């Protein structure tokens, strides 16, 4: 249930914390001790810094494997992306062998791809490339869960909630109703029915749900954080306060804490 290390960066990446991606790839470092894999993991650990090309350091050093050649091989198509020297034709020739290279290919690399380009270069890629892994199985929890939890997370917070929609809403409670139907022990499909839930004024079961899930995971800090705005449905902010302490009792790193805990206390109190 690779959960553990593609979700914990998934939220905070937007934000650019650090701190739990260095816990998550130490752990799955920790795992398998050496792998170019891992030494990945640590080169996008590395690459939020804002550095593009410390892959070059990290993997190309190492490659050789599918998995391996195929990141480098969209590592440096960024690289070249993110290059001085007018190198556009590049740019394309390395976009062209790496839609080659993904599709008609082995599911790991794309998979390892996803998990490092999560965050940077397009990050529709990870879906895209989770789904390819997917296309024998369309109907393994990943890529759904990952759609339906970012059209959802687009739905939650500042993006599209000045005009709140329903549409996306039954897409995500679809893609969580089939995520949660593969296993039980899925995460952000339950979070996301649950803010679903919250949304369309149920209140009651939104919270019996809310009480169903969050005793599963208690050091996952992005879900811990994401019941910012989805508990501010019920007329208050004191269980927002709570909840981002709770975030800071996991992690003293979480600006978002900080912000939304300084964003409600003007409200009422002017605090």
């Amino acid at each position: 249930m690779a959960d553990r290390v593609l979700a914990l960066v998934h939220y905070y990446a937007r934000e650019g914390y650090f701190r739990h991606v260095q816990t998550v790839c130490n752990e799955v470092l920790k795992k398998r001790p050496g792998d170019g894999v891992l030494t990945f993991w640590r080169a996008y650990g590395l690459l939020m810094e804002g550095n593009t090309a410390d892959a070059m350091r990290d993997l190309s050093s190492i490659q050789g494997n599918s998995d391996l050649e195929l990141a480098v091989a969209a590592a440096q198509l960024l690289g070249h992306e993110s290059a001085k020297v007018p190198d556009h034709d590049a740019i394309i020739d390395l976009q062209a062998k790496l839609e080659i290279e993904e599709r008609t290919a082995s599911d790991q690399p794309c998979l390892h791809l996803a998990s490092f380009y999560l965050y940077t270069k397009s990050k529709e890629r990870a879906r895209g490339l989770v789904e390819r892994v997917l296309r024998n199985q369309p109907d393994m929890v990943p890529a759904q869960v990952l759609l339906g939890w970012i059209i959802i997370s687009q739905q939650q917070d500042d993006e599209y909630d000045m005009l709140f929609d329903e549409s996306e809403l039954d897409d995500a409670l679809s893609h969580f109703e089939q995520a949660v139907e593969h296993d039980h022990n899925d995460l952000q499909a339950l979070l996301g029915k649950a803010k679903i839930m919250e949304l369309k004024k149920q209140l009651g079961p939104c919270l019996d749900v809310l009480t169903e899930i969050n005793v599963r995971f208690g050091w996952f800090v992005p879900a811990l954080v994401e019941k910012t705005r989805m508990l501010m449905m019920l007329g208050d902010w004191e269980q927002v306060t709570e909840t981002l302490q709770r975030v800071l009792a996991a992690d003293q790193q979480n600006i978002m804490a900080q912000a939304w805990n300084c964003m409600i206390s003007l409200t009422r109190e002017g605090n």
